[PDB]
């Protein structure tokens, strides 16, 4: 069979049935990485890596995905004049798949249209990051075992957080989900997501009491609250500070089967001695990105 | 492309790719012959291993994502591997850098911002060196893939008319191309430019010494109709200097657009070395005579053929 | 036989026997690089380069090493960008099988080695330990001279603050009947810790400012630069030093036939260009030897002896 998506660009390309299929493939890719013999699935295929905004973690995730499958890479750490449409039409002559990260929203769409070859969005500015939401939902399926009938908290900057929005969207494709929105009032989630969730059958609750929510949740997804979002209201920052941190006291209330997650990078919103608890899943999360992006590379080049 | 009476090695020597004069017709025939075989190899679906075991070192002091990936791809399409360095700018001098890097690799592809560095590396190294662009100096792989594209699209190089448009005084690309088209028979060259940036007398001389016919014109529209090839390059506004009156007059008169394509022959082609801003309109892209992206992909086949000739021979 | 070391962080890890044993591995890696059939020893292994402080020379050394052995590389020339290195290393180790890192800040190689459950090689700890430089230096001496016991080595240049002369001196002392001339302006003479170490190590050392007299007594002349920065305000001591610590045609004229000139590079006018033509100029051979030492370390840490 051949893959049903010609590119990987945005979250709305995915439906529940697809996501389950992709995660099955990702567990095949995990069995490959752990093997001791070098796979040749993608032998002969080249990947161009175009990172107009550089993220070392995310690139090497992708490059490592290509080489763990037997492919090779035409790596470009910056790439930051000429049109993007010209850059893509030229690069596709030297490669078979393109993984781009831009500083401008809309860049992935332009490229996928221009390109005759698969294009994967590794970060379209302030816009969508689909591989990040895919690894986040696969990480939940993997840590908790189920995606139906789960409770997830989304903590931090929800108004302007691009990772929590893209994730909520994808979680909505499953049954019996409840989502908590733990944040200060000034960075609470925006109404297009809330309405999307009510429409999709998702029960949701707003709160400022992280301590109360973590005790009831199957998952705690942490994101930093930047000071910039508080602007002039520094009294609201003062109050907010220290109330939305994952620390040893927060793990006390959490259920033994719950987990802490994080898109990374993280500062002091998660403390170091959380890393000891097996429930801290943000590093297996990052590893899980290797497996998911292996599946996409595989499916986009040689189908199911 | 003709009929081979001898299947053994060629009589030329080729240990570095540094400057146009290197290339006689025999080397153009050899390089173009091999390039057409690499085209087969790239389109082929089984990974080649001609340059298995070889390591290319990629030193781009003047970063160019387009040129570098072309060379890196070419190497990896022939089964070689690449130690890449996108931005090699930082000073320890170049010869210390080359003599060290040559220990770590089998071939070096340098692109400098300063002229004469390609020649310094070629002499300092005891491995092959390819000039990916010597700053304001030679860019030979570009000139090679320009000529190879004309033959590829138009079928021939003898008896063609070629328009060179844009900054001809300071155009690094167009001068190299004119020098390499001069080596053929019955070629006519049109220098389409404003007076401020017309071609320098040292090129106009060489084309007269070597019998090539050339004509000047600031009326691109008239020339476009009489040509096999329109080779567009941008005119930077900085070249006019204080004469902003002359910039106003030139503005809009050297631009490839759908209007220009109308008056153009059906078998002629549009070429651009890239990058291109607004001197070629985006709606020209759809027309099959817009060969600037096929021109770029040609860079891959020509750069694979060079790697091959340099590391394994015939 | 697995490799006795789990990371290559500092010099104090090495003893006389480990060094000689590792050097033999390098002479094997020399035969592999000269071979025409591509090696596959490290096939299926991925190296992650992490150069916060860019060094095109040092990086390619390591990358070429991995690929000559059949491994592959996840390159990053400039890793400087605000998360913690510990967080960064843990993530990377998910994507790789060995991490080679160069940092600008002292103490980072220690951090990375402790965090990762895969091997780490220190390519430069900022101003701290640069162990694979000290290793390729000693191996180049053994290679050109033929032995490390009973040699005379002159360390020339900024001795007070130069980490390379100190790290080379550290490893050379592990051998028998060595002598070291500290050639340098008086204000940048070698610090007491190293002198006490050499004395306690059974090593003879002699301070001098006369590079011409020392040169004729030496098997090796290890040249480094003396940045004007090091004199601080004593530009009189910089003018007095100028011209007197240079390796030039005149100096080559007083040195033994089987002596050599070494330099870790980058080198400016402290070695003149007509010195490269002489066969005793070993600094470019020295750099090539880094390929072999670095192949040997990659190979040992990942599959062992």
């Amino acid at each position: 069979h051949m893959f049903e998506l010609s590119d990987v660009i945005e979250g709305k390309q995915f439906d529940r049935e697809m996501l389950s299929a992709i995660f099955d493939v990702a567990r095949e890719m995990e069995k490959i990485e752990k093997s001791s013999s070098q796979s040749e699935i993608l032998k002969g295929y080249l990947m161009a890596t175009l990172f107009y905004e550089p993220s070392t973690r995310t690139r090497l995730s992708f490059e490592s995905a290509m080489k763990r499958l037997g492919g090779e890479v035409l790596t470009t750490e910056n790439a930051r004049g000429e049109t993007l449409e010209d850059t893509i039409r030229t690069v596709e002559g030297y490669s078979d798949i393109i993984v781009m990260r831009h500083f401008e929203s809309g860049a992935a769409r332009k490229a996928a249209a221009t390109a005759n070859i698969p294009v994967i969005n590794a970060g379209d500015g302030p816009g969508e990051h689909p591989t990040q939401a895919l690894l986040d939902v696969y990480t939940i399926q993997s840590e908790i075992g189920k995606l139906d009938g789960i409770s997830v908290a989304l903590v931090g900057d929800l108004a302007n957080g691009r990772t929590v929005r893209s994730l909520a969207y994808l979680l909505a494709k499953f049954k019996d989900v409840k989502i908590y929105f733990v944040s200060p009032e000034i960075v609470k989630m925006k109404d297009d997501i809330k309405d999307y969730l009510t429409s999709s059958g998702v029960e949701w609750e707003e709160s400022s009491d992280l301590m109360e929510v973590a005790s009831k949740c199957d998952v705690v997804y942490q994101t930093r609250i930047q000071r910039e979002r508080f602007g002039e209201r520094l009294d609201l920052y003062e109050a907010a500070r220290g109330k939305f941190i994952v620390d040893k006291d927060l793990l006390g209330v959490m259920q033994k089967k719950a987990i802490i997650m994080h898109p990374l990078p993280r500062l002091d919103e998660i403390t170091a001695d959380v890393d000891a608890d097996p429930r801290a899943a943000y590093f297996r999360q990052a590893k899980n990105g290797l497996f998911i992006r292996m599946a996409l590379l595989k499916l986009l080049l040689v189908g199911w």
